[PDB]
């Protein structure tokens, strides 16, 4: 299947070359696999879902997206026009605020209701999760990221936006899960993604157009805005069979564009998210 002007994120990771704007990718796209976004929430209403989002927790008085950040994550997970997943099942868990902030012991308590959850759920292809949040080091956030991956569950996570070394932020400095910098549409390493040797992939993240609250869309940035692509890429590859979700983040890994980015810091990996799809 071909998606002709489609954002560039999308084009990108179906793609050996930046500067195209088709993304190409099998029609299967998820279909039996689920994604589990613990965020801000997710506007399971907009009609780019169509029907494929549900909210099934909340720490806080709503389930509600007041944000906005959550739902833009979901849509380039698996909306139908900026999702790399586009038949994928969505669930939302709501750990962050309206403000996007939210305390490290709800945070925990969402990655272990995923663990749990999942068993509630019909993913037949798989389960991952796309944790597009973080801070400082903790070694008990670390612990429950590395719980939810032993469960079953492919856990992507933000390196963070601080132009530093993602070892000493949480979860991203966790070894067994899928740790995910940000580049933009020219290759080169997003100006406030995080790097060093806990890295495990790149994705996109300058400037990335998704789902928005109100039945909107809007184009933004971070590490928040790469994860997601890998998420919704390691569903796509496990609905076709090439992974589970012990070892899609290898996978990834072994399959990504090799040395194409721009201003990786030594010992940082060089490994750009790639579909390698052929039509
Ligand atoms: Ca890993």
């Amino acid at each position: 299947a071909a998606q002709t002007n489609a954002p560039w994120g999308l084009a990108r990771i179906s793609s050996t070359s930046p500067g195209t704007s088709t993304y190409y990718y099998d029609e299967s796209a998820g279909q039996g696999s689920c994604v589990y976004v613990i965020d801000t929430g997710i506007e399971a209403s907009h009609p780019e879902f169509e029907g494929r989002a549900q909210m099934v927790k909340t720490y806080y008085y709503s389930s509600r997206d007041g944000n906005g950040h959550g739902t833009h994550c979901a849509g380039t997970v698996g909306s139908r026009t900026y999702g790399v997943a586009k038949k994928t099942q969505l669930f939302g868990v709501k750990v962050l605020d309206d403000n996007g902030s939210g305390q490290y012991s709800t945070i925990i308590a969402g990655m272990d209701f995923v663990a749990s959850d999942k068993n509630n759920r019909n993913c037949p292809k798989g389960v991952v999760a796309s944790l597009s949040l973080g801070g400082g080091y903790s070694s008990s956030v670390n612990s429950a990221a590395a719980r939810l991956q032993s469960s079953g569950v492919m856990v992507a996570v933000a390196a963070g936006n601080n132009n530093a070394d993602a070892r000493n932020y949480s979860p991203a400095s966790e070894p067994s899960v899928c740790t995910v910098g940000a580049s933009d549409r020219y290759d080169r390493r997003s100006s406030f993604s995080n790097y060093g040797s806990v890295l495990d992939i790149f994705g996109p993240g300058t400037d990335i157009l998704s789902t928005w609250i109100g039945g909107s869309t809007r184009s933004i940035s971070g590490t928040s805005m790469a994860t997601p692509h890998v998420a919704g890429l390691a569903a796509y590859l496990m609905t076709l069979g090439k992974t589970t979700a012990a070892s899609a983040c290898r996978y990834i890994a072994d399959t990504a564009n090799k040395g194409d980015l721009s201003n990786i810091p030594f010992g940082t990996v060089n490994l750009l998210a790639y579909n390698n799809y052929q039509a």
